[PDB]
Parts: C-alpha cells; structure tokens; sequence
C-alpha cells in the first residue's frame, strides 16, 4: 500500500532491503506475492493477500516440474496447461502434511534417492556377474557403486552359487522399500489429469518387481531382462530412443517397401536364373547340395541380404558364358545399388531426419523457456529491456509460481 | 604341439558367449554367419532364419547408425552456434 | 627408449592449431550420451547373445 | 587521454578479447568484459619488465 508514492516507503523498501536482518520483515520475506491480474476489462490490477500454508509446505518438484512441462497447445504456452496442473498440485500438496504426521515414511523420501541407487547398481553387477560365470563348475576368483565391492568380497568366501542366491534376495528387498517411497510421493493413488503417466508408473514398477522374482526361480533371463530397464532410464539415452519412436510409424513400413524391393527382385532372379549355390548321418552335414528351387526364394535372397556385401554373390558362378553372363552382370548390380543404398541407407535417412526434428523442437522450446517470459506472452526483450527491469519483474509480479498459490486460496473460508 | 593350431575345433559353450558374438559383430557384416551351417533342417532351419535377420537389422543399423546418428547432430548443433554467434 | 615416445609427441602435433579440434568436439561436447549409448549397443548384443 | 600501459599494449588483447566473449545472459554484456579487464590490465603491465 506504500507501494506508488512513498520516500518513505522507498525507506520501507529500505525495510525490504538493505541486510538489516529483522524477522517481521523477514517472515514478509514468507509473502509479498503481488499476483497482477485483470478484471473483465478496464482493468491492470494487482492483488495481493498473504501465502497459504500449503504451498509453503510444497517439496522441490512442484517448481521444477511446472516450469518443464509446460506445452505450447495454442498462441503461446499459455494458462491451459498452468490450470489443470494446478489442480493436481493443490491437491497433490495437501497429502505431504499427513505423511508427515507418520514420519517413519519420510526414509521413504530418502529411498526414492535410494531406489534409484540400490537398483540401478545392483542389477548390472549381478547381471554381468553371472555372465562373467555361469555356476555349477567349481572355481577359483578365476581372471582367465562402492558397496558393492563390499559385498563381493563377503559373497566370495561361503560358495558363490550361494552368493548369487542372497544377491537375488537382497534385490527383491530393495526393490520393495524403493517402491513404497514412490508411493509414499504420490498418495491415495490420488487422481489427476494426466492418466498415463501415474498409470504406467504403477505398472512399471511392479513389473520391473516381477521379474526379480521370476529370475530367482528361473536361469537369469530373469535376471537379464531387469538389466535391460536399469540401462533404459536416468535420461538422455531416452533422448536418443525418440528417434526411432517418436517418428516410428514410418520406418516399419519403410521396411516392407525394402521387403517388397527384395521380393519383386526375388521373383526375377528366380525366372531368368537358376540356382547356382552347390558349395555350403551322424552330424548336420550334406555333400553340398541345397539347391532353393521353389520354397522360400525370398528367404535365399536374403540369405544374402545378411551379409551387406554384394546380393547376387550368395548365387554364385557367372564364368564368362555368353547367352547369361552380360545378361546377369547388369541385374546383379542393379540389384546391389538399388537395394543397399536406397534402402539400407534411407531406413538410416529417416533416422537423421529424426533427430533435426527433435532437437531443435528442445533448443526452440528453451528459447521460450529462458528468453520469452512466462504467462504474458512477452517478447521478452526490447519490451522489457526498456523498463524498471526484465528479469526481476520474473521475480517480482509474473512469478508463476505466485499465481498458483493464488490460486489455491479460493477454498479456505466460509 | 609346435604353433598355435588346433583340428578345427573351438566350440563356446558356456563362458564368454558375449565374445563369440562380438567375434561376429566386428565384421560387421551380418552376424549370425560366424556361428554357421543352417542347411536345410526342418525343426531349426526356418527357426533361426528369422532370428539372425533380426538380429542383424536391429543391431546394426539401429545402433551402429545411431551412435552415429549422434555425431552429425552434434555438427548441425556445433556450427550453428558458430555461425549465429 | 622404443620411441612409442616418438609415436605420443607426433599424436600432440596433429591435435593442434585449428579447426581439426572443431571436428573432434563433435564427439566430446555432447560425448555424455554415446557412450552410455554403447552400452544400449553392449545390452542388445547381450540380450540376443 | 589514454594511459601508458594500454599504449604498450600486444595485438593478442584485442584478439583474443572480442572473440572470446561468452553470451552468459540477455546480451553478451559487460561482464564478461569485466573479468577480462582485470586480468587485461596486469598482462599490459608485465610488457615493458
């Protein structure tokens, strides 16, 4: 309310700054929101009322996860998005006092650190252990994540198809109380906009859970299977996965475009060509004979299709005959340019494409994340170079993170 | 014995079954050819046809074009930087 | 000795001057990722292995 | 007017200051520039020892 005119109340800014440390004009530090909203028109207000005790509670995820998920849906990435997240985080707010009033889950914040830890670096040990040695041969050490090593040690003197047993266990455990720290974060199963992503979180956990069990009472496919998940999260090694996934309709019938410019060509080499591969009971051993005449002929092809090199070779013996030999040279080099480049390169093509599409989606989306303001659809610089200042009026009256506690007031008084 | 030669015989079974197929992956072309002889038998002969065709599909463009793809990524992003710069 | 210390200061030679470091940034810049992209590489020849 | 030292001066300075840089934040502002000062001013100095 000092705001316009006073020296005085430049003076009360002399409150507001300064290093004079006192606690009422810190505790204001607690709320000065200045929200800055219009009415239905005339209107350039700003209301302010103090900061709701549940925002303040909060975590660290709230701003962190607003501000990056975003959306662009329509002429700016504007308050849609902002809304229905909104609503998710009050209610999503709430639940973190009456978790606090049961504290012996708050370890559970500390285990969703340790999930991460326990799992990622347990499983690629003991995958790759029992790669390094399959049981049942006894054996020496045998040369032909800290704690870990630890544990390989103690593991080590007992037996180790024992030790394999109690690492398997030992899993199965973290895997439980990393789990319930995750739902320790969201509880209630509470329910939002957004369907799939708690969806799958609950089903992937679990199924990530399943296989350990399985794999302690099977040969490690089990064990296997959950390495590959563990190389599958953190971060951009996703990034580079969207390439084939994101634009991934396309390529798989790009494929059958290849698997019909191998079939049609197939058909010829089949009418103008015999079959001319001679050179490949107690074992899986003929006197060299195949001869592919009728069956599969598709399969033949790419019988050298396999091997990159050439196409025809697999076929085999031109020897300088006359009414076939230039008639076949010309195919088989047709054959070699067409397939191979065209396709083995442009089912590579595609993937190219799909990261110039990709990363520069990011690299625009952070230029509208750092040098566009947030929701005023302010072309953020001559505009706001001109004036008091650009960057602190982020801090000061669009702050979104200010609206959103706004916005949770609305339900608190009679 | 006098050199390091054997009759024709190695036989991986059991231990580094990870090499024996990075032994094929370092040629490159195809994969499942080191491993050899499908010739024509009916329970395995169409049963691993696919397998090695897979195989080799998946691997080599997906990731030996890949962790190539991410090199010109980093030139369309390294140059430009330059060149706005 | 056996000049693999002659080898090591012909490596040095050819890294400097100029643009020769513009091409080998394309590979330690954002050289994170493929790395840890070979072992997606090192699981697929694991898992079919 | 100007002062000696900057006089004595090099042609690395201007060089390497203009192409150096950095874009940290809302233009590539003084800052940058002012770090470069500091340490510009005692290089010049050591020149005429």
């Amino acid at each position: 309310q000092l705001a316009r005119h006073n020296k005085e109340l430049q003076t009360m800014l002399k409150p507001g700054g300064q290093v004079d440390g006192d606690e009422a004009l810190e505790f204001y530090a607690k709320h000065t929101a200045q929200i800055e909203i219009v009415r239905l028109d005339r209107t350039m207000e700003q209301i302010v009322f103090p900061v709701p005790s549940i925002c303040e509670f909060l975590t660290k995820e709230s701003k962190l996860r607003i501000y990056y998920t975003t959306e662009r849906d329509e002429q700016g990435s504007k308050i849609n998005d902002f809304f229905l997240r909104s609503e998710d985080l009050f209610n999503e707010m709430n639940w973190q006092k009456k978790l606090r009033a049961q504290p012996v889950l708050y370890w559970c914040a500390r285990n969703m650190s340790f999930w991460s830890s326990i799992s990622f670096n347990l499983a690629v040990l003991m995958n790759l252990l029992v790669a390094f040695f399959y049981p049942f041969k006894g054996v020496r050490g045998g040369t032909l994540a800290l704690i870990a090593s630890t544990i390989l040690r103690l593991i080590f003197s007992v037996g180790l198809q024992p030790t394999l047993f109690l690492l398997g266990a030992f899993n199965v455990c973290n895997k439980i109380i990393f789990l319930m720290s995750f739902v320790g974060n969201c509880g209630t199963f509470t329910r939002g906009y957004r369907a799939m992503v708690l969806d799958v979180e609950f089903l992937y956990h679990l199924l990530y859970l399943l296989i350990c069990a399985m794999g302690l009472f099977v040969h490690e496919f089990f064990y296997s299977l959950l390495l590959f998940d563990l190389v599958y999260r953190e971060e951009t090694l996703l990034n580079v996965i969207k390439s084939v996934t994101r634009n991934g309709r396309p390529i798989i019938l790009t494929a059958a475009l290849a698997l019909i410019l191998v079939y049609l060509f197939s058909i010829v080499g089949y009418l103008f060509f015999k079959d001319d591969f001679i050179l490949e009971e107690t074992e899986q051993d003929k006197e060299h004979t195949c001869e592919t005449l009728l069956m599969c002929i598709v399969t033949v092809l790419s019988h050298g299709l396999r091997s990159g090199g050439g196409v025809g070779d697999v076929l085999r013996k031109p020897s300088k005959e006359e009414p076939l030999f230039a008639a076949r040279v010309i195919y088989d080099l047709l054959f070699f340019f067409m397939v191979i480049i065209i396709v083995l390169n442009l089912i590579f093509g595609v993937i190219i494409d799909t990261f110039a599409d990709l990363r520069s989606e990011k690299q625009k989306k952070e230029e509208i994340l750092k040098t566009t303001c947030f929701i005023c659809g302010l072309e953020r610089d001559k505009f706001d170079n001109k004036t008091v200042t650009f960057e602190e009026h982020i801090k000061e009256e669009h702050n979104m993170w200010h609206y959103l506690c706004f916005i949770v007031l609305v339900k608190v008084k009679d």
